[PDB]
DNA sequence: ATAACTTCGTATAATGTATGCTATACGAAGTTAT
DNA sequence: ATAACTTCGTATAGCATACATTATACGAAGTTAT
DNA sequence: ATAACTTCGTATAATGTATGCTATACGAAGTTAT
DNA sequence: ATAACTTCGTATAGCATACATTATACGAAGTTAT
């Protein structure tokens, strides 16, 4: 059908329109899937019900989680609907068997999983321990852990900052202005509040990375081994890196890891929210003023991180 | 034809896909309608608009709340969905009477019911009725009631507890521990740890713990019935909620909580709500939630 | 059309799916429509969009409120779109028009109007003077404006209350259970709590009536020239009887209106409302509050009846 | 096209269902849409998608906000909307551009601006400056910053203010209402009721009262950038809000308000905001705003 | 030679909610050991 | 017979997941100034 | 005979919000009295 | 010439009203136990 050849040629010339992560994963589940029909003798293209009905028992059968078989389903409706087709959750043999494939999985004991907490203690302890340090490294590091756990700021965020998105308050403290996030993509965007004591951090940081050479410069930079900063204006610190500093961090505390093979055994890239959350929950701080905090304009998520009557029995 | 035989098929290989408890109530709606129609001389599938309003009506005069036929019109468009047919409720016939009835039953003054509170005032005074009682039935009765109260866990997930995840439930309070133990001890569950922590006691006395098999959640509201019809005699001279049931001991528990005074998403965390909505419909006839206008007028 | 016929029939039928007074307005503006139709030879069904047109701007000339223009351009779409039939609304030459309509008088100086304030010094007021008298149309009277006052129901709600609809708290504070209001029609319902001044003079009521004979008897009931309640279990007091009340209390205290003829010169039906509003707001009610008080789920009409930087100007 | 023709005639005959400023920029954009089309051999009229896509396009090329851009697009689907035609908006091209150019421009680090505040600290250093003068100008320079501080009117709100409105408006400060009076004075605008309050005042110094003619909101604007060059000098060196404008005393006015502390809802009632969006925004970079985190992390 | 990355691919969490699904209610028929 | 349940059917109260993306999680392989 | 209604018809308020409409911004061309 | 505006065009920030009912507002005419 010409259409179809349109409609597709159409989505990817304005790919843009769409996440780089949104275009990873069509193409990654397109793999997949073409790789599953291939082995079947089936047509990968306009996919049909009851094929896409096999894979996804398939994925079941190999032991992947409830959400990534969701993931495959959802790239692949997606697929369909912006080509002009029908997706296959439109059909019955589709829509059943999804949820089938999740009471399933879910009766026998899956669960989608959560980051390690990296909470206040943990951030006290961090900074007890590397303030002393005159590494350019550790300074990079704390002021890193310290935005994160003050913002709730997800570590693509944190990484996209440049140096010109920081301002200032009358008191000093350092407000840092966030344009994109996961939820929202407007030019107003939302501006984030340091303490005076994640504020030093921080200039301590530029005043020894020499970031503030141009306004342009990302806040976050990598680091050589001889400690000698490398600002750039035009790539940033990757996210990969970041997800480092949490997991170097919680090494240097704790020590390695088991050898289990199970996600969410050190700290991670988004550890500093579900510990925030935490103890803001933990100081009485008003469940409006916690989704206010972490972008959240919803409950749930801060309920499943929030997780004795007794009290009252007793007299 | 053939696209409704292969959309029903597809709903027979993949069934999995609802609860066993769901397919009893389309399986009931499905019975309960389709007698309707031979009695009135009308074909049952594909429902037609005219019929579904007619049969909708009927289930109006049977006196049925506005919830239940809801339950009717849901299960005949899951139906009709599952199969390539149109939802009757997208007929403009029923969506009408729909709103019909509904306006029209609440005029009526129908109203939503909710579980007696089975409170402290109550849990005591069942606490001092059987405490010093041998009977093994009164030592199992006091745990439940001890945990239902204690958790505000529903009767289906106190079924399923087992003594392996045991106090900590996968948090009890001192006294309810210390029956949840007396229990065990005379129960002789802690044997297996893959028994049930709640199981049968016959007449004779004896209890049969079993690994297989559980306490139906109807010998759970038993127990709660039971323990009203000891002290109130005979229920309530035909309708509902005249004794406690399931939830009474989750109601109740949140009533205390709340007159107590403690944060609500403390309350709902303790129910494991996510909707303030229920929590706020059992609390509300107290005292501390009569709002801004008592509080000024009083001054 | 037969389908129109058909669709028309159906509305018809279940006509109870509305509000009477829906009902009334739809034949309310269709007279007012045909009417207008007959006078200049033109065909009232399927209205034309052009005739339509002509006919709000006659509307407009006869000096009526936008708000009432706006009503008989609602009762004709509806009854079209019903029909199934395109609304009136649908062509430009209407929806054009309705705008001119609405942004002339605006520019001319017409303005909505709200109902005079019924507040607590006005409740005080009106008790101290009535709670001495030991006729019964006063004791039902000063109950009325209570429930009004503290509730915030409107007057439609306040008269379809039976005795069986009053619960209690545990203080003795009495609850009175609402199903259908304006806004919801749902057979949970909302529950409304009385101060326990507001509780006595409604047990006065009861007391001096006899409505509690039977608990299906409506709270409020009709009382003769001699003093003597008439309790029923079928016919309500009527919302014109409760305007009336408003309009006593207030003469009582204020004497006769103007003969201006204009609306809103003593209290009516929604006093109770606005007053109780501003009150709030006054005492520094939070408007979440506010909104729950008074059954909205949303900001807007609160700030309307609520409505000196320069105590902030002054040193 | 008779259909497209009665439209049109729809749109003239009823013009008055949209603002002079409307109709201003639905011309403004079609003029500009269409020169783009001869340039680029296309035809603007119906728009075809490709083309708004195009042209949306060069529009980002040229360096516009995507407010901008929007406004392009709206006025173009208002065009089509008040003809028979379809939306270029539903167009899918159309709508997968706009996610891209919304997406791209924010990624480049596009900022929404807003107005340089006017606080209390500039009011009194103004005041300071030019207390002390007997120029009309002057006189008059004074009021009405003391009005746009104090009131948060806007300047076309400003403008239409008359004398028979009239201390109250139709609430004003001390020494504003003082200030008020001594151009009411030098001006003589008190001589009609229908005079404005506000009226020009030419190089001679005299002052000319007007009912018919107000003061212009761009001469409004022109006080409030007067009043910054004199002090800090000519424009900062070519993008917006380099001086202070019309909202300028409105902005600056909530950052006080805020920062001495009142209820949010008293300063939308103030400036007769009803959605704090923006409210919230003005006064987002004050200490008092920065959150439960700084709250806790300081302790 | 190696610290400290980057880039990459499969895997999976997260982002809000309305009404479609799944619970409890409870009279009562059926079942089994005492 | 019957206590003390289980299974059932059908009433009614009460949760949670399908929807369309966009983000992180983490081992592994390639990179580059020391 | 009349208080205290009821019923009724025209008239109009109210009930929530998203993006379509209407504001301000500001360089600059045009205008008029000094 | 030029101060001191107004009119303009096109940029960008910021409100408010169309949608589908459902309710009240109030004078007037009919009603009914005193």
């Amino acid at each position: 059908s010409d259409e179809v050849r349109k409609n597709l040629m159409d989505m990817f010339r304005d790919r843009q329109a769409f996440s780089e992560h949104t275009w990873k994963m069509l193409l990654s589940v397109c793999r997949s899937w073409a790789a599953w029909c291939k082995l079947n003798n089936r047509k990968w293209f306009p996919a049909e019900p009851e094929d896409v009905r096999d894979y996804l028992l398939y994925l079941q059968a190999r032991g992947l989680a409830v959400k990534t078989i969701q993931q495959h389903l959802g790239q692949l409706n997606m697929l369909h609907r912006r080509s002009g087709l029908p997706r296959p959750s439109d059909s019955n043999a589709v829509s059943l068997v999804m949820r089938r494939i999740r009471k399933e999985n879910v009766d026998a004991g899956e669960r989608a999983k959560q980051a390690l907490a990296f909470e206040r203690t943990d951030f006290d302890q961090v900074r007890s321990l590397m303030e002393n340090s005159d590494r350019c490294q550790d300074i990079r590091n704390l002021a890193f852990l310290g935005i994160a756990y003050n913002t709730l700021l997800r570590i693509a965020e944190i990484a996209r900052i440049r140096v010109k998105d920081i301002s200032r308050t009358d008191g000093g403290r350092m407000l840092i202005h966030i344009g994109r996030t996961k939820t929202l993509v407007s030019t107003a965007g939302v501006e984030k509040a340091l303490s005076l004591g994640v504020t030093k951090l921080v200039e301590r940081w530029i005043s020894v990375s020499g970031v503030a050479d141009d306004p342009n410069n990302y806040l976050f930079c990598r680091v050589r081994k001889n400690g000698v900063a490398a600002p750039s204006a035009t790539s940033q610190l990757s996210t990969r890196a970041l997800e480092g500093i949490f997991e170097a961090t919680h090494r240097l505390i704790y020590g390695a890891k088991d050898d289990s093979g199970q996600r969410y055994l050190a700290w991670s890239g988004h550890s500093a929210r579900v510990g925030a959350a935490r103890d803001m929950a933990r100081a009485g701080v008003s469940i409006p003023e916690i989704m206010q905090a972490g972008g959240w304009t919803n409950v749930n998520i801060v309920m499943n991180y929030i997780r004795g009557m007794v009290r009252l029995l007793e007299d």
